[PDB]
């Protein structure tokens, strides 16, 4: 059924996915302190690509749409784990 995102599997993978590089360590800055290179909005209820047709839950978003470049390397528990590490952002 309904894939449950783990968060702590979701921290690693935000890394070896490579999104990190384009969204830095927490959508805002860099580990060497510049500004992200893309802002990440961890706080949405959904996310519509500017390329896509219709809003989309955060985990169909990033199974779909990321990493650019490479979108088929993170779909499925991927896609749900790195949603449930976003959503932890508001946290930080
Ligand atoms: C640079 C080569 C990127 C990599 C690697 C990843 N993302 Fe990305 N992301 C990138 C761009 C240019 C954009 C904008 C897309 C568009 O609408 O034209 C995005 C956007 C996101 C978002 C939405 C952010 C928002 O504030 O609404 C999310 C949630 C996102 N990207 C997630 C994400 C994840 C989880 C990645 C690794 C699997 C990832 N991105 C890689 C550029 C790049
Ligand atoms: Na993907």
């Amino acid at each position: 059924g309904y894939l449950v995102g783990d968060a702590t599997r979701g921290a690693n993978l935000w890394n070896t996915q490579t999104c990190v590089a384009c969204h830095g360590v927490d959508g805002e800055r860099n580990a060497s302190g510049t500004p992200a290179l893309t802002p990440l909005n961890p706080n949405r209820d959904l996310y519509r690509h500017s390329r896509d047709t219709q809003d989309r839950a955060l985990r169909d978003f990033i199974s779909m749409w990321m990493p650019q470049g490479n979108e088929g390397s993170c779909t499925g528990q991927c896609a749900a784990d790195i949603e449930a590490f976003i959503r932890t952002w508001h946290h930080h």
